[PDB]
């Protein structure tokens, strides 16, 4: 189980083991474009910056993300790069603009990889697609809105802790 990158995020892994196929993707601004979808239950330390966290996904989907009290950029970054690498389905519908998967020159670039770049950018796009759910009751947990606040509603599958 070794650190590995993806861009500004950092992974290493608890447990489980993916199975990467690639599919056609019908991302939000009306595109298709095929990308290697990882498929089975993983969970990862995260890290972004000064945010540690730890990050729970399955097919296309974030199950969840348990993340620290941190600044607030780099809360707002790792929530970013966790919503991206967990390949959900919100974050792929959250593509409004255009992204391009070749520059200028005609190589290839990497689908995913350029999904960073793009949400790093339009985060506010990302988390209103994404939706909200409620805060959990817990004590030691609290809820997190778009502007990195303590809040009584939550990104889904997102919770804060400070223990
Ligand atoms: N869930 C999961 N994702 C991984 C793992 N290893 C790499 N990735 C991610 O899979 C993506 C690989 O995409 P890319 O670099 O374009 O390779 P490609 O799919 O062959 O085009 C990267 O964003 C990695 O962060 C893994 O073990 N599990």
């Amino acid at each position: 189980r070794q650190r590995f990158r993806f861009g500004r995020l950092e992974l290493k892994r608890i447990s489980g083991r993916g199975f990467k196929n690639d599919e056609e993707i019908l991302i939000g601004n009306g595109t298709i474009q095929k990308i290697g979808i990882w498929d089975g239950e993983e969970e990862f330390h995260v890290r972004c910056g000064e945010c540690r966290g730890i990050l729970k996904k399955s097919k296309m989907k974030l199950e969840k993300l348990l993340i620290n009290s941190a600044k607030k950029e780099d809360m707002r970054d790792l929530i970013i790069l966790c919503m991206v690498f967990s390949q959900d389905t919100r974050m792929f519908q959250g593509v409004r603009g255009e992204i391009n998967f070749l520059n200028r020159a005609g190589q290839l670039l990497s689908p995913m990889y350029q999904l960073q770049r793009y949400f790093l950018n339009r985060s506010s796009d990302l988390f209103d697609q994404w939706g909200y759910e409620e805060s959990p009751k817990a004590s030691e947990l609290h809820g997190i809105n778009e502007s990195m606040n303590a809040s009584d509603y939550t990104l889904k599958g997102v919770v804060v802790t400070k223990n």
